């Protein structure tokens, strides 16, 4: 559990040039002598979070910049400072993809959206429209082909066409309102409700995955797919004459994916940022670093100014930027994470028919919301608990869940200091808190405590008790700033550690219930 001094380890995904970036790794190797490893692991964006909080991991860490946010606020990612000459090398926007908090958070290397993918031997005039899929498949069947193939185990790509009439993740409006979450809305349940319609129709495979588009669609065996850059290298390879092109509009609505810039971060527990920086800054994102990587798979629209004029003349290109224009660069909050966990469970039971449309997306709505929720009504309590008043201010979106989970809350935690007041006291003095950096610390105790047993209401109440009666403590030693930090901390645990349970009871509706 700690990293190697004196060379770089890399993570990247494997569908992603990692033997064009190992090449520069032994570019970067024959001027300075240090050794680059480039590792492709499975599942490398849920392990690095793991490695990284015991200080072990790989020194960069490369993924879409939506994962980034959460590395970030875990305190896993070394600030990025590029001098003014570095900086205006890349496009604004891939900085700004990157920023978190005010801090740049990794480097930007190349901007991935998706695409329709078509076999022009197949498919001289691809769809413009989705609606006209089905009759299209229909033709195709009868020359022993079919229409379309995708990945539907991931929602990435499932994502354009349940927000093409509305539905979306977390509301932007001056800022990202994290109340306001768009996945069991009008427009997600049409898009989604049209791929189970394909499914049911016998137009496409609940099973089918990456592995068995790519290949059915290399093969000739099906005339489109949906994909990004990086896929294109096997295409080549394959001999398939295709082209690259918009994606399908739904109800007259433009598809409109999610967006990612391929980014690298250091690990803030790497005892090698200096070679890092290096090998980031003036071999891979130079005009040949790049080309090395996109040679082996395509980046997309590079983040690189000088390289990206080159690149924005190929049609495959340009029509990756049509469709990135039409969809929306992904948040790069803490959320997110939980948000694709969601939707993909929703894409997946919708699809295998295990729940409905209904039933996948509103479970998807808990989920993804499950977090500020919860620190809504921790907050609160906390906050008025330790101060003697309530918090005025308005709840907002599902604001009747807050305020009736709220009340519950303080009806049903009455009792509860009160009767656990001598254990409680001890507890408290045992843990010593005194300033913001012990209640950071507080994270594993209160883990290890909440830990085993059964899970019940009842139990996170006694959670959230103690959380007041630390607050409480916390206002009378004039640390009343430590409360929001100590709120996080308490629902960071709950949401993590109880996240299924929660979803199961409809998360704090089944609170309000429960003790009705
Ligand atoms: C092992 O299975 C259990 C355990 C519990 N308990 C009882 C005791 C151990 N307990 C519990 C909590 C809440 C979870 C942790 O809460 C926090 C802990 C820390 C360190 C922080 Cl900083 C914060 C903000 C929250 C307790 C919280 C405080 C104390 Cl002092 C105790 C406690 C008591 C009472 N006696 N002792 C010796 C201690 C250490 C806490 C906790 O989860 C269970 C259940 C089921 C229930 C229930 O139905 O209510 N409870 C409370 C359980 O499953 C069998
Ligand atoms: O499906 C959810 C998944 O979507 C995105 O991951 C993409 C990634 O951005 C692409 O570069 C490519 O590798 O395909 C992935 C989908 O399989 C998000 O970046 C990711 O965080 C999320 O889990």
């Amino acid at each position: 559990a700690k990293i190697e001094e004196g060379k770089l380890v890399i993570w990247i995904n494997g569908d992603k040039g990692y033997n064009g970036l190992a090449e520069v790794g032994k570019k970067f190797e024959k001027d300075t002598g240090i050794k680059v490893t480039v590792e492709h692991p499975d599942k490398l964006e849920e392990k690095f979070p793991q490695v990284a909080a015991t200080g072990d991991g790989p020194d960069i860490i490369f993924w879409a910049h939506d994962r980034f946010g959460g590395y970030a606020q875990s305190g896993l990612l070394a600030e990025i400072t590029p001098d003014k000459a570095f900086q205006d090398k890349l496009y604004p926007f891939t900085w700004d993809a990157v920023r978190y908090n005010g801090k740049l958070i990794a480097y930007p290397i190349a901007v991935e959206a998706l695409s329709l993918i078509y076999n022009k031997d197949l498919l001289p005039n691809p769809p413009k429209t989705w609606e006209e899929i089905p009759a299209l498949d229909k033709e195709l069947k009868a020359k022993g082909k079919s229409a379309l193939m995708f990945n539907l185990q991931e929602p990435y790509f499932t994502w354009p066409l349940i927000a093409a009439d509305g539905g979306y993740a977390f509301k932007y409006e001056n800022k990202y309102d994290i109340k306001d979450v768009g996945v069991d809305n009008a427009g997600a349940k049409a898009g989604l409700t049209f791929l189970v319609d394909l499914i049911k129709n016998k137009h496409m495979n609940a099973d089918t995955d990456y592995s068995i588009a790519e290949a059915a669609f290399n093969k000739g065996e099906t005339a489109m797919t949906i994909n990004g850059p990086w896929a294109w290298s096997n295409i080549d390879t394959s001999k398939v004459n295709y082209g690259v092109t918009v994606l399908p509009t739904f109800k007259g609505q433009p598809s409109k994916p999610f967006v990612g810039v391929l980014s690298a971060g250091i690990n803030a527990a790497s005892p090698n940022k200096e070679l890092a920086k290096e090998f980031l800054e003036n071999y891979l994102l130079t005009d040949e670093g790049l080309e090395a990587v996109n040679k082996d798979k395509p980046l997309g629209a590079v983040a690189l100014k000088s390289y990206e004029e080159e690149l924005a003349k190929d049609p495959r290109i340009a029509a990756t930027m049509e469709n990135a224009q039409k969809g929306e660069i992904m948040p790069n909050i803490p959320q997110m994470s939980a948000f694709w966990y969601a939707v993909r469970t929703a894409v997946i039971n919708a699809a295998s028919g295990r729940q409905t449309v209904d039933e996948a997306l509103k479970d998807a709505q808990t989920g993804s919301e499950l977090y500020r929720q919860s620190l809504e009504i921790i907050s609160r309590y906390l906050r008025e608990q330790a101060t003697g008043a309530a918090d005025t201010a308005p709840m907002g979106a599902s604001g009747a869940t807050s305020r009736k989970a709220l009340e519950t809350l303080r009806r049903v935690g009455d009792g509860v200091q009160r009767n656990h007041e001598t254990a409680f006291q001890g507890m408290l003095r045992k843990l010593d808190i005194k300033n913001e950096d012990d209640v950071k610390s507080l994270s594993r105790v209160m883990i290890h405590v909440f830990s085993d047993g059964v899970t019940n209401w009842g139990r996170i109440v006694t959670l959230i008790s103690f959380g007041a009666f630390v607050a409480k403590h916390l206002k009378t030693i004039n640390q009343e700033s430590c409360i929001e930090p100590l709120a996080e901390s308490i629902t960071d645990v709950l949401v993590r550690t109880k996240r299924d349970w929660l979803v199961k009871q409809r998360g704090w509706d089944g609170f309000v219930e429960f003790f009705h």
